[PDB]
């Protein structure tokens, strides 16, 4: 029974951590994309 | 008669001590297994 419980714990922890990390990476990538969209610097030609 | 008694004593002492040692070793192994089941350290990923 301890082995069954430990296997369940290991599987759930591994899969949940992996998916959480993947989703956090996707979210930060999306935030970076939004920043770049707002961070466009082509307006510097106003100096010329 | 002394030889018969001594042989009985020797046989019983040897077998009883051997079985007691084996069972104590099995019990300590089981306790170690339970400790390891309770001693899982995979939770340290909470830091990451």
């Amino acid at each position: 029974r301890n082995l069954a419980a430990l296997e369940a714990k290991i599987s759930e922890a591994k899969t949940k951590k992996n998916m959480l990390q993947a989703r956090a990476k996707a979210a930060k990538a999306n935030a970076e994309l939004q920043q770049t969209l707002g961070g466009l610097g082509t307006s510097s030609a106003t100096s010329a």
